[PDB]
């Protein structure tokens, strides 16, 4: 799994990731699906901030704590939007308002609840992508077009077909809590 990791993410993922997991004090080498899972959220963080118009969406996510709450406390003064209690993953320019994005190998619907059970914040939209080809957004509504989320869903499928061939997804699939 440490071999697959980083043959199939990008170093600048790759590091972030580590860095993430050493930060709680977890060795990326053991926890090894905990790895797999914060480099899929941040690859997909990253392809849906390029999913809109160039300058559609701010990046949160991915940034030192202090940079994450700069831009964060920054959009607040120039938009007027509630602040958030917990760093969101991006923010939207066209909607106005930022967006959780989650990533589940359970089932999307038990994964938004969560997810809105913690934000608990009527402001920020949420979004979550399952690797089965499953999505499930705040008010029905899905932000990008239908082509940038079929080629986030292709990825997360693909990622899955990967491990799978490796008799890594078992293992994957049932760690998260
Ligand atoms: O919950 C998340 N990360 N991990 C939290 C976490 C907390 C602990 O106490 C641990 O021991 C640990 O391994 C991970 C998490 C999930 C997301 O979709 C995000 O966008 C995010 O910023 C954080
Ligand atoms: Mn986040
Ligand atoms: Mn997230």
């Amino acid at each position: 799994m440490e071999d697959f990791v980083r043959q199939c993410f990008n170093p600048m993922i790759v590091e972030l990731a580590e860095k993430a997991m050493k930060e709680y004090g977890e060795d990326p080498k053991i926890e090894t699906n905990k790895f797999a899972a914060i480099c899929t959220h941040l690859e997909v963080c990253f392809m849906y901030s390029d999913g809109g118009s160039k300058h559609r969406f701010e990046i949160i996510e991915g940034r030192d704590r202090i940079m994450a709450w700069t831009v964060v406390n920054s959009i607040c003064n120039t938009t007027g939007v509630e602040k958030p209690k917990f760093l969101p993953d991006l923010y939207d320019y066209k909607e106005n308002r930022f967006i959780e994005i989650g990533v589940t190998r359970r089932e999307v619907h038990i994964y938004y609840l969560e997810k809105a059970n913690k934000i608990k914040s009527e402001k920020t939209h949420i979004h979550i992508f399952s690797f089965t080809g499953e999505e499930m957004a705040t008010k029905a509504d899905y932000t990008l077009d239908e082509e940038s989320r079929a080629r986030i869903k292709t990825r997360l499928f693909t990622i899955r077909q990967e491990m799978a061939s490796r008799s890594l997804w078992d293992s994957f699939r049932q760690s998260e809590r």
